[PDB]
DNA sequence: ATGATGACGCT
DNA sequence: AGCGTCATC
């Protein structure tokens, strides 16, 4: 009882953009504000693949992977943006350097974990026991948290959604234990005051709208910011996860969306995330392993130690194409032309992060695919990067290559590549 | 025939 | 080192 970890020593948020790639564009394009529209990649085959989805479009049943004719049939008002498209591939700078505002003013308030190019958790504890002090013990006004909701709240003994918010909004905040200042439920809630203004600060500063998770981990965090999107925050306290999780399906929390917490659901016979609770941390690692029984164990009571990592910039930066049906590369005299146009826009972005952070990379992954082969990779080798030059790289990365090549006919390349990876990885200080 | 990323774990 | 998983970048 008295020695038992409820994992309430951290506050942690995510935040995440709304519809990032399409708010990127309708920043950009006014005619595409207020409207259902998507952004897509490569308009030949079939309108192009669909990549980003207002929410105006997602009413119509408009989702990712898509194909933007197929998504016209659902939408015929349906507006597209296209992908900037730079050596017969697709360029995505303008949401890089879309992400570096958004993650740069996050920086400003605490150190962030850059998580994707849209999300970055946030580790607050430090930033609410100093804003603790600044407030006399006074209370939290609900004028300080006007888009937060709080889950599983309002309970016990007006329809209309804002009106629910506000309810459970101010049954919580009349609870609150304002006299002791380590109460993790009070932490929480200045997390999502600072949160609240980390957002008002996002969109002032660019245009962009997100919505945000703030619990005690970065797992709970994560899942509480998918609860009440579009643009507004959801805390979810120790308090609320028996019942969040009762019902939470185990693909929903992050890493068991895979085949993991498919053999989880298979083995135990379960379907729920509260349901973990009734086995043993032994049991659990005699089934998925010493590491994860215990994150499961643990997990499924709201507790998770993972840390936010300080770490704004990527560690690893890379370039693909897929060759797909048809289309697949079966000469050496085009294998080389494609390795070229990846190594250039690598080198492109290299250069700039060598100017930007002050770091060089030293190591040059070149990974392909062969056709038949269903694995996202076939080969992966590595070799050093001296240089960024793109005709040195594609070079090397091509030497680094032939012994695959199955021909005895010189010209030929057999067989066919389905796609050709280029990363740039072991990082070192400039 | 979504395609283009990136982090991390296991051996 | 090189392969595999997870997520969504
Ligand atoms: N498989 C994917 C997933 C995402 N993205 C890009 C486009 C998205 O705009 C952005 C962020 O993706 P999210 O999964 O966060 O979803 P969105 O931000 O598009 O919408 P939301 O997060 O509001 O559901 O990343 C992509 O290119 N390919
Ligand atoms: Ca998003
Ligand atoms: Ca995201």
């Amino acid at each position: 009882g008295p020695h038992m970890a409820t994992g309430q020593d951290r506050v942690v948020a995510l935040v995440d953009m709304d519809c990032f790639f399409v708010q990127v564009e309708q920043r950009q394009n006014p005619h595409l504000r207020n409207k259902p529209c998507a952004v897509v990649q490569y308009k030949s085959w079939k309108g192009g693949g669909i990549i980003a989805v207002s929410y105006e479009a997602r009413a119509f049943g408009v989702t990712r992977s898509m194909w933007a004719d197929d998504a016209k049939k659902l939408c015929p008002d349906l507006l597209l943006a296209q992908v900037r498209e730079s050596r017969g591939k697709a360029n995505l700078t303008k949401y890089r350097e879309a992400s570096v505002e958004v993650m740069e003013i996050m920086s400003r308030f605490a150190v962030i974990e850059r998580a994707s190019i849209d999300e970055a958790y946030v580790d607050l504890t430090s930033a609410v026991q100093e804003r603790l002090q600044k407030l006399q013990g006074q209370p939290i006004s609900a004028d300080l948290l006007p888009s937060t909701y709080i889950e599983g709240l309002p309970q016990g003994p007006t329809v209309q959604k804002e009106g629910m918010r506000k309810q459970g909004l101010f049954q919580w905040l009349d609870s609150l234990q304002i006299d002791n200042l380590t109460s993790p439920d009070l932490q929480l809630t200045v997390g999502a005051v600072i949160v609240e203004e980390m957002r008002a600060a996002i969109e002032r500063e660019t245009g962009f709208q997100c919505s945000a998770g703030i619990s005690h981990n970065k797992v709970l965090a994560k899942l509480a910011c998918g609860l009440n999107k579009p643009n507004r925050q959801t805390l979810v306290s120790h308090g609320s996860v028996p019942q969040l999780f009762s019902q939470m399906p185990i693909r929903k929390i992050r890493s068991l969306g895979g085949k993991l917490g498919a053999s989880v659901i298979e083995i135990l016979g379960i379907e729920y995330m509260g349901e973990l609770t009734q086995f043993t941390e032994s049991q659990l690692q005699s089934h998925f392993g010493e590491k994860n029984g215990s994150w499961l164990y643990a997990m499924c009571r709201g507790i998770e130690h993972d840390p936010v990592k300080p770490r704004q910039l990527p560690k690893t930066i890379g370039c693909s194409k897929n060759f797909p049906g048809k289309t697949a590369l079966a000469t050496r005299e085009q294998v080389q032309w494609w390795l070229l146009q990846l190594a250039q826009e690598l080198e492109e972005r290299l250069t700039k992060d060598r100017n930007d952070n002050d770091r060089v990379a030293t190591q040059l992954v070149v990974s392909i695919r062969v056709q038949g082969d269903k694995r996202l990779s076939s080969l992966r080798r590595c070799c050093a990067l001296t240089r960024y030059d793109a005709h040195k790289m594609s070079h090397d990365a091509f030497t680094v290559i032939k012994n695959c090549n199955t021909s005895g006919i010189q010209t030929e390349w057999s067989p066919p590549l389905t796609m050709l990876f280029l990363c740039a990885t072991k990082f070192s200080a400039s």
